[PDB]
């Protein structure tokens, strides 16, 4: 006599989509952006393309981190190249990043997925809908890269390879390690990308319609936002959207979000890591040493509710881990969600990442191996729920 | 039987009281990742803030501080938060901040000196010449700052305390450690900060018409003509470098020119107690988020340094300058250690030297020692001894 959650897929994707490639900030100073950013995410420098490698349009700096991709990329002088472009991404203007960077401060400009042919991609997205922003442009012959406006002046980055490197794109360099010792905290790949907008209604009728993703469901049972997911065939891509939800007695965050940002943009990101507490140990540690800082962690009666909640997925010592580190952990139909969030990245109360671990939904593939189920957990909307009752009970208690 | 004198005069003409370099301020597009990578490249502490966290809605500014130096990074927020100031810098404006650093990029908008009054200062600066940029403000009854131009869009900005503050100036929240044992590699204070332009003859006309200082010699192609200007005890010292054009290798202050969209700071010299201990501790995070180095000078250099420099060093303390690129110069009354850093943003413009002066320890009216300013000069010797060891290097392949 139990309880069932069914998902529905109808496997809409209007082209094919394989994978998030990569994360592209529009920063005031590349070179500072990414250098902390390394130290804080344990991500190391592996690709450029500047003034040292014959780039006088801009400076674009890659990180990575297992199949996680963030590259930062700020404008030089257009008097330098006053003077066929030095420039390695084609959609790059000096003009618009400017005046993204004063409008928005310290954000991301691109979220680039994989897909098998850009072109087509970004044909159908324009038939279906798509505001074209940047157009199909191959480059050395080896990669075709095509935009469209996602939400606010965030687009969607159409990266295609026209067969089967570490080079990212044409006219980048591989930086080699250069210590014995690089950086990594067990970050392996991004989960998904969240964007703030100020109606959630238009703005899904917009992405669904170009693209086909689907409607991934979350298991429910105050929070100021309203929103959905959007999800490719196989959800391993996966494009939540907030909006405000007005009237309730703490202002939304995403109210706050849209004042401070000056309109929609992404939200949040979400890095999967092969273990949560590695990372979070590693991150924590380098907080006051110019890492990141976490947002406050529940009271302690939260930490004492969680063996009635998933001690059958975690042992108690993991449970002491969660309590020391400050992780809220979520659970639903399919799986179980670690997760954590950082404070704000850049000065402005925006942007921020979550780091998370999915644990559940090993299934076997065509190939005979095992895989793990796209958003295997959900998206931890059981904590705030989880959270008020937790910071009552520990007032009660006191 | 035959020896060598330079002489020094000082006409000790300032036109105020100059007490000492107060703080630098660089005008970023984000703060809080330019501060955080500084204070971890450098070893500076978090001090004190201005920002959303204290009421100001203006702008975000975060002081680092080591012995006692002081570097205040700030960036504008959205004008829309503060339509309806918190400011706690009243010269600050959104307009003049965004054009800075869309034009110059990451860099010094302000070199602070303490002088006894401000009032007076911008008043007797104006009237000898000086372009007037931010005119006299009190500040909470207790501080008085006013900006002249210096260079390019570099401003003088003076300090005044009412009389006999941790908060540095008024509005900001001091920062307790948030981890007891603050980040300190050994840097103690500001020693010279200099300006490339493309003329010195008339720069210097400017400056020290409007402040009396006078001319500090440098006892005896590099692409550069240089003047130092020197407060009467010879504590703040201001280099300008103007680009030699037609020499062999192109100008570097030249290039600052290009790539910087016309005059400004170029380098800030900081002190170190101990600059051994500093590059070690700054080495080890080069590659970890902290600041690169120059290429060092090949090994002959150092072979020629007992010579040079026998009486001063030890052997033992020459392998240490061998050990990390460390450079050596001698002058009339001193010795100098000095090292620099790459470009420390996108731009090739703005950097850092850390130096140590050796020698001129003398005494005063209250018996406590000091040591004289610009103990050994400022290493102008180094280029012919870097070109020297590298044909000497070059010559011995054989
Ligand atoms: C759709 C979708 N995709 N992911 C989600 N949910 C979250 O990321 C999420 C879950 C839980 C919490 C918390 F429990 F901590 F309140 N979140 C928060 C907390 S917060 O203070 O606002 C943020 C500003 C740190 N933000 N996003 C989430 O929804
Ligand atoms: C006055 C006054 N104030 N500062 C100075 N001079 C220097 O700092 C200085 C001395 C020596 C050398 C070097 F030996 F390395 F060539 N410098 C350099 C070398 S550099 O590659 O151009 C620079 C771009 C790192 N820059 N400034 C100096 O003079
Ligand atoms: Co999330
Ligand atoms: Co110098």
């Amino acid at each position: 006599g139990f309880s069932k959650f069914v998902r529905k897929n109808p496997k809409s994707d209007k082209f094919k989509v394989k994978r998030f490639h990569h994360i592209e900030f529009w920063c005031g100073d590349a070179t500072n952006v990414a250098r902390r950013f390394s130290w804080g995410l344990g991500m190391r420098f592996s690709a450029k393309s500047d003034l040292s490698t014959g780039n006088m349009v801009h400076a674009s700096y890659l990180l990575t981190s297992g199949d996680l991709r963030f590259l930062f990329t700020a404008p030089y002088s257009p008097s330098l190249s006053a003077g066929t472009t030095t420039a390695s991404i084609p959609s790059f203007d000096h003009g618009s990043c400017r005046s993204f960077f004063s409008s928005h401060g310290l954000g991301v400009r691109a979220v680039a997925i994989e897909v098998e042919d850009a072109e087509s991609a970004f044909s159908i997205s324009v038939a279906n809908g798509a505001i074209p922003s940047s157009p199909p442009i191959v480059l050395n012959e080896a990669v075709t890269i095509a935009e469209v406006k996602l939400y606010g002046d965030v687009v969607l980055r159409y990266v295609s390879y026209k067969a089967e490197k570490s080079e990212f794109l044409p006219g980048f360099e591989r930086v080699e390690d250069a210590s014995s010792f690089p950086l990594d905290y067990g970050i392996r790949r991004l989960d998904h990308a969240v964007g703030n907008v100020p109606e959630l209604g238009p703005a899904l009728t917009y992405v669904a319609g170009f693209t086909g993703f689907h409607q991934f469901a979350e298991f429910t049972a105050e929070s100021g936002l309203n929103s959905a997911v959007l999800a490719s065939n196989d959800e391993m891509v996966l494009l939540p959207i907030n909006e405000p939800v007005h009237g309730t007695k703490r202002k939304s965050q995403i109210q706050t979000y849209l004042e401070h940002n000056e309109g929609a943009g992404l939200q949040h990101l979400a890095l999967m890591s092969e273990d949560i507490f590695r990372t979070l140990r590693e991150m924590r540690k380098r907080s006051s040493i110019g890492g990141f800082d976490f947002m406050p962690s529940p009271p302690p009666t939260y930490y004492q509710n969680l063996k009635k909640r998933v001690g059958d997925v975690l042992s108690d010592d993991q449970i002491k881990e969660c309590e020391e580190l400050g992780i809220l952990v979520d659970r639903d139909d399919q799986g179980t969600l670690l997760q954590i969030f950082t404070k704000p990245l850049g000065d402005r109360p925006t942007i921020f990442i979550e780091i998370i671990q999915r644990v559940g939904c090993m299934m076997k593939d065509e190939e005979g191996k095992a895989y793990q189920s796209g958003g295997c957990g959900g998206f931890g909307k059981g904590n705030f729920s989880e959270l008020f009752k937790s910071i009552e009970e520990y007032e009660k208690t006191l």
